[PDB]
């Protein structure tokens, strides 16, 4: 066991990456399948061109918020300090 | 049976992770839920190819508070520190 | 019986945790019905559709404020620490 | 009887998952109301289609917020701690 | 008379769970009801079915705070501490 | 006369129950009776439907507020603590 | 002649009351007026009507800040405290 | 002549009391003046219907200001404190 | 020749009540000016009307100001305390 | 040279009076001459008019921050206590 | 060499009236210009005219920021304390 | 294992190098992705145009968050302090 | 070599001074520009004559920013206390 | 090896610079490529146009947070004080 | 090497400077890019005119955020203090 001021700062630090992280990728996320699923109904022949544009959209954003997970991670798997 | 400042800070962090992590993703899947359902109404014969681009979304979005999810579990199943 | 700084964090971190975690579904929720009731207006035959695809949205929505109340359970009735 | 700082804490808690709980909820339910009263008249004859839809989203947000209630009630009612 | 620190946060919680949790419900009810009567003056023939609606609704609403209210009175008439 | 962190906790607390108690049902009002008046412009044989959906949701709204009321004055002319 | 906690606390109370109290009413009773010249002057001849149903809401909603004056009034000329 | 924390909370108060209460009211009344002089040039003849109802609103918002204005003046030439 | 701590406060009271008592008053001057030079544009012959109903809406936005301008003056040159 | 805690004060109200007061009159002016100038594209021919009028709305906006630049040079330069 | 309470505030002082002082004001000529070049776009025969208020316009403005841009001068180059 | 201040910082400078540069990129991706997809739907024979248009984009928004990724990486694997 | 209160604060004065400066022109200018460059497309003859109007109004917002630099430099390079 | 107060603080600084310098320009850069996409699904003909414009504004944009980058490496990689 | 108050905050002062110094301009920048393209797919013919009259502008918003770079490079390379 081990609580100092650093253990604290990792645990809430973990948090916050993770969830403020999250804030634009996940309104983005919205933002463009909802465009998507628009554009589909107006051209259903589309769906495939749109399907793939969007999945490679996604993945962008879906990355950004991978960044936050891996500090987190790396602050409570492999932190450097305690 | 064990009380300190990181302790604290981990039961704070959990919360936040998953609190904070669900408010963009949250917004984005209305957002695109709604798209989705007024693609529907508009054109219902799309309705399949909606549905399997909505749900892919739904998905990619709900990862991300995932990620929060994981953050507060390992806070609170798998703490490192306390 | 008992009372400490983690006892109180524990608290405040399980209302937190359900209060801002139904921010962005109760919001994002909000928008998904109204788009399908105002799409059952446009198109009361594809209703049906509609309605079945809301649900779905409204199910993914909902497992997001669920994370939280999960969190806020764990810390209530399960709380590693204290 | 008893007052210490979880106490104190508990009450605060339960405030602010009761009444943070509302505010995503709240806004949400008045959006697909409005939008349900405004599908109405827009087509009268969809009306059950329309009241029954609503119905089902309302009873879906209303929980998000019951969510924030029973988080409440355990921290008033069968208080872990205190 | 005793002040100690659970009474005062007694108080304070007991403004907080109805003041703030009258913020989602009313501005909801705002929208719903001004969505009714534009939809009244659109189509006067459906006044019944959209006032139903509307009032379904607004009790829904109305629920969102009680529930606030009902910690307030909890916390004031029946508390658990002091 | 009688000053402690109670009494001084009381007095906050009713100004805020009624002070943003008032924020949401006051905006709310104000879309709802905007609406109406505007409703009565475009249909005036519908005003006096209009008025009776009104007054319903003015009464609604203006409740909400009330609870901030009653909490305010039982903190004020019935406090259970000081 | 006489100051504490509860003297400061009070009149500092009595300005947040009616001070906070005005934003919402103030808000929404622009708008409704803003709707009702509007109305006026799309429908000269539904003036009566807008008229009567427009002092209606301002009452409604001047209320809503009247209850946040009667507060500040107590706190200054019937303090049950100080 | 005299200095306590009294004195300070209540000038304080004093302008926090005429400082807030503008904002809702000034915005309220740009909004619905806003909406009059455009009227008026849209229909020139109605222009006494809507100056008689934008003065008689005007009035209703300027009031929930003076509450403010009121509390003020209580506060710095008839304290009930010091 | 005096600091204390209500002529600290003193002075930052005048200009908090000036300050922010300017907010609310400036946005709507500006909203219904803009209004009224559209409505000129639009419809010139009503200039007259236009301008009229402006200055006075001008002048009851102003008074909301001066309301902060008269504490802030009573505070700095009648201050009742020191 | 004297510093103390309201000569410190005062130097900080003179900033907030001058810079706080000029968010709102800076943004209404905005708005207003932004109308008049694009009402000049719409008809030239009421350009003297418009221009008028805009003059006569900028002054009482300008006016509004000018009680700030009052309670600025006052503290500053006929400070009242220090 | 001077240090004390006084200096430090008003160094910030200084900052708060230009940098808030600006910000007004700045958006305000954005959008006052844009509508001007709009304008120009659209009535390219206006111009002299457009150009001849959106100077004026621009100069009311200025003058807000011009307000803060003395105070800071004052302050650190007439101060009348330190 | 070390803990003190700059230990504890780095981890906080950490999630917020990540967490916060996530907003603006995310959103903003959402923001071009949705206007690619809804392009593909109006002119699926510019597919190849909106998608190539796109992905440079995306990296160059990608690239702004990564730069919080580097601080993130330096602050934990190659502290310069600690 | 120095260090104390006052050098702390000039140091931050002077980047809050450019720092928020830059806030309101920035997106001022941004929206001026994006009138600009749209009235070109729409009328290319004017070009000249939207230009220079532009140009003029750059130069205004230019200036807002300006009196921040400057401030911030007199800080840095010519300190009146430091 | 080293923790002081400016070590914690540059690690903190480093952090701020890109985190906070990311949030305008990734709002912008989706901005304008989702305007560019847009564009050439409007007019597919003007793509090398729209790309190359776009190309250009995306590097200045890029560059703004760049020059945070570069205050966050002289920070962790040139520190000028510790 | 050194450490104190004013070292400290000399680097918090340099990041907040970049950082807060590219909100308005980064915002403002993607406004106009995204208006540039959006004409040049209006009018490709008019691309030159709008692409030099673009680049005038993204270099005055450019240089707004570059006195925050200039700021933050003489705290950081020839600090007046420390
Ligand atoms: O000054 C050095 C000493 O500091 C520690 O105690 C200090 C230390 O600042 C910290 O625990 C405590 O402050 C803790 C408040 C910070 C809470 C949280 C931390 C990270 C996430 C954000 C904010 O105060 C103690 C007493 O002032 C420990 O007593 C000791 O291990 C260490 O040597
Ligand atoms: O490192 C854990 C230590 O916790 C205590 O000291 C702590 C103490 O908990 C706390 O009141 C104090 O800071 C109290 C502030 C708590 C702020 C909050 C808590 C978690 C959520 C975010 C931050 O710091 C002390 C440092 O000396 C006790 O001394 C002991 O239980 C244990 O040694
Ligand atoms: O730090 C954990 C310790 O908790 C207690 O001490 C605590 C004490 O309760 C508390 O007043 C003090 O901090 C008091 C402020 C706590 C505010 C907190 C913030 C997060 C949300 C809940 C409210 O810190 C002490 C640290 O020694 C007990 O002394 C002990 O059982 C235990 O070791
Ligand atoms: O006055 C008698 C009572 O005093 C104690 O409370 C103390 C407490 O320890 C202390 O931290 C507290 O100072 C803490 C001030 C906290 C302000 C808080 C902020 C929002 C929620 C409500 C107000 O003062 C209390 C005064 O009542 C005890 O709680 C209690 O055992 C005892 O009966
Ligand atoms: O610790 C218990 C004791 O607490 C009291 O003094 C304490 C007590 O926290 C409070 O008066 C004072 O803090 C008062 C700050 C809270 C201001 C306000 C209160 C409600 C509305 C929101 C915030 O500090 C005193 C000294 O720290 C009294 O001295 C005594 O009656 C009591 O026994
Ligand atoms: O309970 C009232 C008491 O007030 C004083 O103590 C008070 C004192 O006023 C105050 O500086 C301290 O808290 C000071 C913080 C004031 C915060 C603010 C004030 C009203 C507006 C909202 C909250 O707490 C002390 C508790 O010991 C004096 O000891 C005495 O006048 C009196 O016994
Ligand atoms: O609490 C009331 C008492 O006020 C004075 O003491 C005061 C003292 O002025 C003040 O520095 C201290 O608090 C100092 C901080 C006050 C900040 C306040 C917050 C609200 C807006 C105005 C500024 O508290 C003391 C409490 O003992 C006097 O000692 C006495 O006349 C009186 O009994
Ligand atoms: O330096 C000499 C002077 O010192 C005293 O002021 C003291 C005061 O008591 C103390 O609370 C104060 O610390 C309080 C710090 C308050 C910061 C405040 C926040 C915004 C508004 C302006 C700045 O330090 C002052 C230093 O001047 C007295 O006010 C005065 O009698 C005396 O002449
Ligand atoms: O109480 C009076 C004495 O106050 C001074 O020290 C006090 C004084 O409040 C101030 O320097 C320091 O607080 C400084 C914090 C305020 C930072 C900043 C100031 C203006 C811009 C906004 C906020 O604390 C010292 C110790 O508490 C000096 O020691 C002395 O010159 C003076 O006589
Ligand atoms: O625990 C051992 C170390 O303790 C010291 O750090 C002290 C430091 O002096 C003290 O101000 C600090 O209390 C300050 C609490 C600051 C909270 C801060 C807020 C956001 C950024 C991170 C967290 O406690 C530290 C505890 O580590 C020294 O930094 C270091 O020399 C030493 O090795
Ligand atoms: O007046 C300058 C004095 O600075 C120190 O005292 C200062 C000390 O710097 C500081 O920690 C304390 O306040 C510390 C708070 C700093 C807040 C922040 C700093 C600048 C940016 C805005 C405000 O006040 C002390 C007053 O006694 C030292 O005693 C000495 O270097 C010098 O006499
Ligand atoms: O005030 C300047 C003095 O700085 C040092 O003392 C400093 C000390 O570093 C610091 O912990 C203390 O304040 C500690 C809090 C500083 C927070 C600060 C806020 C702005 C952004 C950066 C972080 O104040 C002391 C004042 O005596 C040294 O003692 C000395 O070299 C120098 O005279
Ligand atoms: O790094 C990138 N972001 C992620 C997008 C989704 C796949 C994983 C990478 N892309 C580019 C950003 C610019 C530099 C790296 C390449
Ligand atoms: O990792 C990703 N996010 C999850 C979305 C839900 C399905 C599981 C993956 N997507 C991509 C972003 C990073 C690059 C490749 C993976
Ligand atoms: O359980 C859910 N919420 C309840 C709200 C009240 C109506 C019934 C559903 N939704 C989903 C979360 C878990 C996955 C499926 C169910
Ligand atoms: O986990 C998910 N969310 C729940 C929503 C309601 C249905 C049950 C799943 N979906 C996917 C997100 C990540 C990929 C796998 C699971
Ligand atoms: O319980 C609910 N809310 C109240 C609204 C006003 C009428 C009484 C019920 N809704 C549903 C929550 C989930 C399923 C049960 C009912
Ligand atoms: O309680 C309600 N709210 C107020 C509306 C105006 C009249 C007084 C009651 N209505 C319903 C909310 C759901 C449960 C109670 C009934
Ligand atoms: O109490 C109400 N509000 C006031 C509005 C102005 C006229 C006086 C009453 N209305 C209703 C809400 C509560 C249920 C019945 C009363
Ligand atoms: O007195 C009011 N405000 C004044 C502003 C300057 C022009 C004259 C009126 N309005 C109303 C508040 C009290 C009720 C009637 C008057
Ligand atoms: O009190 C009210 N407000 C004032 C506005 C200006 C005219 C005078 C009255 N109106 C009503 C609100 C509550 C019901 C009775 C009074
Ligand atoms: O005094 C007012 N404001 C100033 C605006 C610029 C011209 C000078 C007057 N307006 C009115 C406040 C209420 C009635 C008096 C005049
Ligand atoms: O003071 C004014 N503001 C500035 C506008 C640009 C030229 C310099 C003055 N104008 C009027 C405001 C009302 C009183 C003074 C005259
Ligand atoms: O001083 C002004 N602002 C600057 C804008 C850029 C060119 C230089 C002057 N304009 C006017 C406002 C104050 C009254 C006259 C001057
Ligand atoms: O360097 C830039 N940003 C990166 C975006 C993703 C591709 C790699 C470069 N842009 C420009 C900044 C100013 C000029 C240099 C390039
Ligand atoms: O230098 C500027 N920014 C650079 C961004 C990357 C592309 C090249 C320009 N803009 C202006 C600021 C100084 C005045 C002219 C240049
Ligand atoms: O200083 C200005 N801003 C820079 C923008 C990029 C081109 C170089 C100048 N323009 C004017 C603002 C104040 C009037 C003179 C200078």
């Amino acid at each position: 066991m081990e609580s100092n001021l650093t253990t604290a700062a990792s645990v809430i630090a973990a948090a916050l990456a993770v969830g403020i992280g999250s804030i634009g990728p996940g309104l983005g996320q919205g933002q463009a399948a909802g465009q998507a699923v628009e554009g589909i109904a107006r051209q259903p022949e589309a769906e495939g061109k749109i399907r793939g544009t969007l999945l490679l959209s996604l993945a962008f954003m879906e990355a950004l918020t991978i960044y936050g997970l891996v500090v987190a991670l790396v602050l409570l798997f492999a932190n450097p300090f305690v």
